[PDB]
Parts: structure tokens; sequence; C-alpha cells
């Protein structure tokens, strides 16, 4: 493979499994025998791999410590592999439902500011996440969360993952203009950093949990949106809460959250 971000597969050794899900199979591995390193295995037939490969070194270029590291891609051979850095602490979800960990409000305020530190800087580049949540944020050995697969939902080819209408887009953390309209923008991920920090708040629960899919569809247009989790003051849902306009140019920008976030942790 040629390329400044080509890894030689040769470099690799696959020692654990990681778990197949967010558009492929992920191993626990070696690169170069010194660095421990993820490998997500995209699933063959995954996606519009010429499309990928094409406009990939916009993604990889990305630069930020709040993005889980990209370390390279192995693009010549099949399946297409993404190497990044190991994340100890897996995904933010099972992070935050794990009940012996007790999370102090102090905790949850940083893992909101680790992420909005993350989107600013994608914002800042005109990059959209298209998908982000609990789910696929990562947590390092030392317990900073950072922002993970980015942007991979465009070259999704199943429908039923790309259409909003489908049975595996994920309505919970979409705002109204997306689930009609199908406009994604900067403002979509401002609505869905806001259902993050409620799935932080809420110590990993689901959101609209006694809506079925469909439902909170149809309960989002209408004007439903997430009440207050115990954990959250009102500083707090404030500014969660702020991520949720109906028109999507009242909501704020990703600075101005961070701003606001910095302001509550200054008062702690
Ligand atoms: C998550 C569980 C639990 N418990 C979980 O933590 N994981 C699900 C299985 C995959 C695990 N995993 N994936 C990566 C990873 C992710 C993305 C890429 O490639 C990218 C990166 C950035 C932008 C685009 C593409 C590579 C690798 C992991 C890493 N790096 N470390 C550790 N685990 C990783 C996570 C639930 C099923 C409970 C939600
Ligand atoms: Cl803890
Ligand atoms: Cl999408
Ligand atoms: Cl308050
Ligand atoms: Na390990
Ligand atoms: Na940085
Ligand atoms: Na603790
Ligand atoms: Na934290
Ligand atoms: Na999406
Ligand atoms: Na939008
Ligand atoms: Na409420
Ligand atoms: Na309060």
């Amino acid at each position: 493979g040629y390329g400044s971000w080509e890894i030689d597969p040769k470099d690799l050794t696959f020692l654990k499994e990681l778990g197949t899900g967010q558009f492929g199979v992920v191993k626990y591995g070696k690169w170069r025998g010194q660095y421990d390193v993820a490998i997500k295995m995209i699933k063959e037939g995954s996606m519009s791999e010429d499309e990928f490969i094409e406009e990939a070194k916009v993604m990889m270029n990305l630069s930020h410590e709040k993005l889980v590291q990209l370390y390279g891609v192995c693009t010549k051979q099949r399946p297409i592999f993404i190497i990044t850095e190991y994340m100890a602490n897996g995904c933010l979800l099972n992070y935050l439902r794990e009940m012996r960990h007790r999370f102090q409000t102090q905790q949850l305020l940083e893992m909101c500011k680790d992420v909005c530190e993350a989107m600013e800087y994608l914002e800042s580049k005109q990059f959209l996440h298209r998908d982000l949540a609990a789910r696929n944020c990562l947590v390092n050995d030392q317990g900073v969360v950072k922002v993970s697969d980015f942007g991979l939902s465009r070259y999704v080819l199943d429908d039923e993952y790309t259409s909003s209408v489908g049975s595996k887009f994920p309505v919970r953390w979409s705002p109204p203009e997306v689930l009609m309209y199908s406009k994604f923008s900067s403002k979509s991920d401002i609505w869905a950093f806001g259902v993050l920090m409620w799935e932080i708040y809420s110590l990993g629960k689901m959101p609209y949990e006694r809506f079925t899919n469909s439902e909170t569809a149809e309960h989002i247009a209408q004007g439903l949106r997430l009440y207050r989790p115990h954990l959250a003051s009102e500083k707090v849902y404030t500014i969660m809460y702020s991520c949720w306009h109906e028109k999507a140019d009242e909501r704020p920008t990703f600075k101005i959250l961070l701003s606001n976030i910095l302001d509550v942790m200054d008062e702690e």
C-alpha cells in the first residue's frame, strides 16, 4: 500500500478479539512490536470503498487530543483495516453503565468537556460526525474520553442505517430536520451532543427508553424533549437543553457550549 497513512499489514499482529459491531470487527494487537493498537476490520461489502478510500485522507489528517488517535490504514488488501491507539477502558456507554465506578458529577462534566473540545475542533474543520453517541466514544486508561468513528456514516451502504426511516438509524440522537428532511449539518451534531450529555448524566440510560424508535421519531417532531437527569443541575440541564432548539439556527456552536461548560466547571 502506497500513501502517507498506509500501514504494512505485515507489521501487525492480532492478539485478542474486542468486539464486532460498529462498521466492523475489532481486534487488539501490536504494531511494529512496540505500540498497542486496535484494528477495525471493515466488514467486506460494508460501504462505498471507492468513496471512503478517496475521501479518507481528510479524516486521517484530523489531529486533536480528544479524537482517538488514528495511526493508519490498510487499503490495498480487503478487508480495509483502520488502526488506532488502544483505548483500555472501551466504549463510553459500557464505561458509564459499570456500577462499580460510582461517578461524581465532577467526572461527568469532565467527560462532557473532553467530547466538546473534540467536537469544537471538528466544527472548525467543517467535518461532521453524523453519529455522535456514547456507544462510539472511547475511554483510555487515564479516564479521558475521546471521539471515535467520526464521519464513517457517510459511506454506509445499508439503507437500514442510512435512511432516517431506516431500522438501524440513530433516531434517538437525531433532530427534527434529520428525521423529517434528512438535513445533516453542524447543528445536527449539536443536537446529538446534547443527547450524549444526557447519556452521561444518566449514567448510560437509553434515551426515550419507554418508546420504540418509530414512536420516538413520532414524538420528537411534536416537541418531546429529554427530561432532566437526577444527577444534572439546572445549569447543566440548561446547557444540554440549548442543543435541542426546534429551529437549527437557534442552537449554539461547540465554541459556545465549551464556554458554558467551562463556566459551570469554575463554579463547581
Ligand atoms: C461497547 C463495548 C464494551 N464494553 C466496546 O467498548 N467496544 C465495542 C467493540 C469495539 C471496541 N473498540 N473499537 C475500537 C476502534 C474504533 C474505531 C476505529 O477506527 C476509526 C477511528 C476514528 C474514526 C474513524 C474510524 C478503530 C478502532 C477500539 C479501540 N481503539 N480501543 C479499544 N476498544 C475499541 C469498543 C458497547 C457494545 C457496550 C456500546
Ligand atoms: Cl470513578
Ligand atoms: Cl448519517
Ligand atoms: Cl444549577
Ligand atoms: Na489487553
Ligand atoms: Na489537542
Ligand atoms: Na472514583
Ligand atoms: Na472524567
Ligand atoms: Na448517522
Ligand atoms: Na441539521
Ligand atoms: Na425535567
Ligand atoms: Na440545580
